[PDB]
């Protein structure tokens, strides 16, 4: 239709990819998926209530942390209901409801309405305690006053959606392979390797005679396998690889309609470079112009009580209580299997139990599917994200195992889906098929909530504009989401995508007009400013929503405050004005555009940091972390949130001494001066101690605590925070300037440094209580976030770091040891840091 085809062009521009393309495809799994996601989209949109969907109340059922009550020791909240002039400050109770609250206002005013926060697209509605709104806790945690404005409920009419209406051994013939360009140094040979895979696990492997690596190499040789056609499990993967490893490609032997792949195929392959999630994609290489290829032929159809002793039961248990990174063995597996009804009564044993299943045999898989049939213990157990996330990684390809995994996620409330959305989304790369429990689950949660949906949009978009391996799949999941969020949501995303395109065009140009040789010369300096105008004209929207912070709505770009950070690279530093007039602060909005870093690795790292707070919180601890917003929007490019009143530590040093040259007291001077009243400098020391320990533990477990001062920042208010995360040693950073702030010197004691270790070990062991969770996220971050890593050696770092095994009491000491190693280096390495880091 003249406009229907027009709408698709819209969704296409938003999505950054053309789902309506069938150029790079060899079947119809995608279309079937769009076809298939239509249902899930429909059930949810219909189900979602406009009354709450249009205001996305953001709340939690978790208990208000123990470190957030001193604020309210009078069981009285100081909400400050605004309006237009009369800002009456009502008093409510930590239990009152946005309804009751509206009462203590109209009850205090005499002779519909909703209370959204001032300067933010956040409403405080819904039958939920005023203490269960993340905002109220945000205000309580920052000493800020809980404000709010009396305004009418948003016309839900806006959340309007456009109208919607054999028992033979497996065989495989390798015809040959081809590549346009040949002339490559060596005159070596090459062979093809066909592997039948299921969950990383190879179930068979066949090769080919080493023929010379010429422009074209035909083999016309059948590759007979041992596995029988009735044993190939759903999810199985024919992994073709070229060795001389330089090229790989995959092809599911069992389609989406439960049929066995049969026919001629010309697969364009991915190039390798010298484990990670890309080697797993069922996608073919889009660039059929200069990429290796392989012709194969497929032609061969539906789909297919005593009690453990005591000593052995003592053996099974020792297996169960082991980290995920600890491999298994022929015996452990046979043990876990033969007693599959025993190990079944233990949820934590599911990952290991399913790793001992011989998927390459119909009979065994058949039994396995019968094991799952009864999930009393699992379905009844408390939700364990660690364990759940484990059944969604690269090791589980059976949809039924993975399926129960999503079954527990179903039990997650928004606030928790926000804490994991990113990894949940990265986990879709492990799914063997496009349409899946996990996708269906992400898609629904997106539609049911505008916050999750906003973040789903960018997380998926991040993958589509950068991942050839997984764009088609993500794009298809995105389009499905876009057709259910609403007309408003669309208007928003559109405005957002436009602003970034241009600001990204500006970003790359400036980087060009500026040589490696540090400059920020008059010229480029005059250029950026000149550039920031050709856009502020009309094209660049008068306003737009902030991708890393959905509430905030940026307006005009304050050219007068925009610049270009030094850095080898040339990140851009932009600032806008809040498009909301009801704001009660002068604070503009600072976003940092940059090119050069894999801004995805950053995202993941900040994601983990928010998961380390959440943990610390449940254990009543607060290490004041500042995981700033960051959204990767393309290959080596994205945006960064700008924390107000923050300075690099290095600059804090060279702000008293010299350049090339470190006064241990430089920091304590900055804090006292950059602070009005002493009552405040006291605070600053407080927030500095907590957040300081915070990045100490966190950065350590992650193995990213050895960084040059230039990547460490602090605020005039006391909060410190690391930055830059895209990839004499040391644990972390506890330099004399910090140590000094706490009040200490070479080997000493203090009311603060004592607090420092006091807060650390407590937060550290707290993390140790989530060893398995941390390991799994960690292990998923490498597989989808970093190049290609050994499925052992690289993940193993997290295992030694978190010191799995050791008794708490020891670890309690282990940390401190690492702490003393600090003094041992004083300014050693920090002074050294100019060279480089490796290994
Ligand atoms: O990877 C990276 N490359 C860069 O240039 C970075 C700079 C940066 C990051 C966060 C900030 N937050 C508040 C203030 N200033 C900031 C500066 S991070």
């Amino acid at each position: 239709s003249e406009e229907s085809q027009a709408f698709q062009r819209q969704l296409t521009a938003l999505i950054g990819y053309d789902v309506t393309d069938v150029s790079n495809v060899h079947d119809d799994e995608l279309e079937f998926t769009r076809r298939g996601l239509v249902t899930p989209r429909m059930a949810e949109v219909a189900s979602r209530d406009p009354k709450l969907y249009a205001m996305h109340p953001w709340v939690t059922s978790k208990p208000l942390p123990e470190y957030l009550w001193k604020k309210i020791a009078n069981n009285c909240i100081f909400i400050v209901i605004h309006r237009s002039t009369t800002s009456q400050t009502i008093k409510v109770s930590p239990d009152d409801t946005p309804g009751a609250i509206l009462q203590s206002f109209f009850t205090k005013m005499a002779k519909d309405f909703v209370l959204r926060v001032c300067g933010r697209d956040e409403y405080l509605v819904g039958e939920t305690p005023i203490k269960n709104f993340q905002w109220v806790r945000h205000c309580l945690k920052n000493g800020e006053e809980i404000h709010v404005v009396l305004d009418t409920p948003p016309d839900p009419a806006l959340d309007e959606v456009r109208k919607e209406e054999c028992d033979r051994k497996f065989r495989v013939k390798i015809r040959g392979i081809d590549i346009p360009v040949l002339p490559r140094n060596t005159d070596l040979t090459v062979f093809v390797e066909a592997n039948i895979q299921h969950g990383q696990q190879v179930l068979c492997q066949r090769r080919t005679s080493p023929k010379p690596f010429t422009e074209e190499v035909l083999w016309n040789v059948w590759l007979e396998f041992s596995i029988k056609i009735k044993d190939l499990p759903k999810g199985a993967l024919l992994n073709l690889q070229i060795y001389c490893l330089l090229y790989y490609v995959n092809l599911l032997l069992i389609d989406h309609r439960f049929l066995l792949r049969r026919g001629e195929y010309v697969l364009h392959m991915w190039q390798i470079s010298g484990f990670n999630a890309d080697k797993l994609t069922s996608a073919t290489n889009p660039d059929k112009e200069n990429s290796m290829s392989i012709s194969i032929l497929l032609d061969n159809h539906p789909i297919a009580r005593a009690e453990m002793p005591n000593q052995l039961r003592k053996q099974l248990e020792a297996i169960i209580a082991t980290d995920p990174l600890n491999p298994l063995t022929a015996e452990d597996k046979e043990l876990l299997w033969h007693f599959r009804y025993e190990s079944l009564k233990h949820p934590k044993a599911y990952p290991k139990l399913f790793s001992s299943v011989k998927w390459g045999q119909q009979e065994i898989v058949a039994k396995t599917y019968q094991l799952l049939a009864r999930r009393e213990v699992w379905d009844q157990s408390a939700l364990d994200v660690g364990l759940t996330m484990q059944l969604l990684d690269c090791n589980f390809s059976d949809e039924n195992v993975r399926a129960i995994a999503v079954q527990k996620l179903e039990s997650l409330e928004d606030d928790d889906v926000l804490h994991y959305l990113l990894q949940l989304v990265q986990a879709v790369k492990f799914e063997p098929y496009h349409d899946s429990a996990l996708a269906r689950f992400l898609l629904k949660r997106g539609l049911r909530n505008k916050r999750i949906g906003h973040f789903l949009f960018w997380f998926l978009r991040s993958e589509i504009a950068q991942s050839r391996h997984y764009q088609q799949r993500f794009a298809v999941i995105l389009e499905a989401y876009l057709r259910g969020c609403g007309t408003a949501m669309l208007h928003d995303f559109t405005q957002q995508v436009q602003v970034i395109e241009m600001l990204q065009k500006v970003t790359l140009d400036i980087k060009s007009l500026s040589a490696e040789k540090y400059d920020v010369s008059s010229q480029v300096i005059s250029q950026l400013k000149q550039k920031l105008e050709n856009l502020q004209n009309s094209q660049l929207p008068e306003s737009f929503r902030v991708p890393y912070d959905p509430g905030l709505k940026a307006g005009a770009l304050a050219i007068e405050k925009c610049k270009v950070m030094a850095s080898k690279k040339k990140p851009l530093w932009l600032e806008f004005k809040c498009a909301d007039p009801t704001a009660l602060s002068n604070e503009t909005i600072g976003i940092i555009f940059k090119h050069g870093d894999d801004l995805r690795q950053d995202m993941l790292i900040l994601q983990i940091l928010r998961i380390m707070e959440s943990i610390w919180e449940t254990e009543s601890l607060d290490l004041c972390l500042l995981p700033y917003g960051c959204i990767s929007t393309g290959d080596k490019i994205g945006m960064i949130e700008i924390v107000k009143d923050a300075t690099t530590i290095a600059k804090i040093q060279q702000s008293t001494v010299g350049n090339t040259g470190f006064k241990d007291e430089v920091l304590n001077h900055w804090l006292k001066e950059k602070s009005p009243t002493e009552e405040k400098f006291q605070a600053a020391v407080e927030r500095f101690v907590y957040s300081c320990a915070g990045y100490c533990v966190a950065t350590f477990v992650l193995g990213i605590g050895d960084r040059h001062n230039d990547n460490i920042m602090i605020t005039e208010t006391g909060n410190l925070f690391h930055i830059d995360f895209g990839h004499e040693r040391v644990p972390f950073v506890l330099t004399p300037d910090f140590l000094f702030v706490m009040g200490t010197s070479g080997k000493k004691t203090s009311p603060h440094f004592q607090k420092f270790q006091d807060i650390c070990v407590k937060a550290y062991l707290a993390l140790r209580h989530h060893t398995n969770l941390l390991i799994i996220l960690f292990s998923m971050m490498l597989m989808t976030g970093m190049p290609q890593l050994t499925s052992k050696e690289d993940i193993e770092y997290i295992r030694d770091a978190l010191t799995v095994g050791k008794n708490e009491e020891d670890a309690k000491k282990y940390f401190l040891d690492q702490i003393e190693v600090c003094r041992d280096k004083g300014w050693t390495v920090q002074f050294n840091w100019f060279l480089h880091l490796v290994l």
